């Protein structure tokens, strides 16, 4: 069928968009298209890939779920960003700017959980006590508007904050304009994955690339290659105007 | 039959499809089917999108793109054409009522930024024909390409240093003006102080309260759902027809980007 079946979450979070062009790049040319299966519309239940089957596809792309991101298939072997050097170094950026009450807003994922856990061990390796919500649900900007708006009322000594992914930022900096926080000259917001939204002007988010182009590159690459490189790409900060020295 | 759907939209960038794909869920995945996007930038390396979505064999096609088993257009439609098989907002009567709100709001020196798609050109006409009813002299910028983000960045900021006198920008879409709040942000004008601004399809980050944007709902709920059983009533013929509509209604969602005067 020379059709490569793409599962991703939810199209609420942006996170795939390049990914997929990625992929699409290298794929594509190869004379593959490409389709999309998410995990809340493409069907009643959850089973994805039973709906990826049903197009009798060549190959398949995981990009859900909560192991690592990106998991090629013939049709009945992943490739991700290092996850806990991703939170580490915007762990590690705040810390540099001087904030010393730094709280982390985290997400339910199998990458979420590592970025948590790196967020705390950098913290604690720095001497300095980390702070974290609970939320262990999806990423999702709602929750991270709730949920920022809690925090902070918890905990008002909170100076920075380390949203676990972009779209949860997008909430966080809602939260901080509905409380008259000036962003970043009274609260600094760094995110994660380097969205489309983040590389607006309006919003011109701070965030740690997570290295989507090049984990679609190699992921494409690896499916190919069924149908050396590494399987674990590095992360980098990107600096905006969301974080400023405090 | 595959009990598939192939749901084709133009860019994953532009979320004015994901409630309508949420809407057209709820109808068709209880019974039976599933759903699959394809998109007309990535799906495939030239401008087929069409033979992308057949490769899958599905039983119907949902078409969300500005351009065989049974399909149905959804979001759009060509202006001249039946609505047959269309199932889509009014976008006269949407751009009507957000330039017109812009005028019930003291502003003279309106500007629109258009998109060069079926509903781009629809709203601009509408725009064009409201401001010259109600004897206002219409301005718009060139642009006839894709509704995107960056776009509307640089559209704004060109057009409003062109025309510093303009007060108000009704953008053909969120996504464009999400570009325009950007513009508003680099100039240092403060919206809705010094510029008012409106978009429309009311899409998630319209929603959020960072950007919080004053929009016409494009009623993509309806649409979704509309169309979802529109292509069940060609999908089985022989079962009873339901009230369907073509046509929906847009309506005006006011929340902090617009001001009087
Ligand atoms: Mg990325
Ligand atoms: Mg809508």
């Amino acid at each position: 069928t020379q059709l490569i079946a793409v599962l991703i979450d939810d199209y609420s979070n942006p996170w795939f968009i390049d990914l997929i062009q990625s992929l699409s790049d290298v794929l594509t040319p190869k004379g593959y298209r490409l389709s999309v299966i998410d995990s809340l519309t493409s069907q009643a239940g959850t089973d994805p890939i039973t709906s990826a089957l049903s197009m009798r596809p060549d190959g398949i792309i995981i990009a859900q779920d909560i192991p690592d991101f990106t998991v090629p298939d013939s049709l009945p072997d992943s490739v991700a960003n290092d996850d806990f050097r991703g939170a580490e170094i915007a762990t590690k950026h705040l810390i540099d700017l001087g904030h010393t009450h730094i709280a982390h807003l985290r997400v339910g994922s199998g990458a979420g959980l590592r970025r948590f856990e790196s967020f705390e061990a950098t913290m604690r390796a720095h001497g300095l006590e980390p702070l974290s919500n609970d939320y262990l649900g999806p990423a999702v900007e709602h929750a991270g508007y709730t949920e920022t708006l809690a925090l902070l009322k918890e905990h008002p000594e909170v100076t920075a904050i380390f949203s676990s992914n972009d779209i949860t930022a997008i909430g966080a900096l809602g939260a901080a304009r509905e409380l008259g926080l000036r962003v970043p000259e009274d609260l600094s917001i760094i995110g994660y994955d380097n969205t489309p939204l983040a590389q607006t002007r309006l919003i011109n988010l701070t965030t740690i690339d997570d290295n989507s182009i090049g984990v679609g590159y190699n992921a494409a690459l690896l499916l190919l290659s069924m149908l050396e490189i590494m399987h674990t790409l590095q992360p980098s900060l990107i600096e905006r105007g969301t974080c400023a020295p405090r």
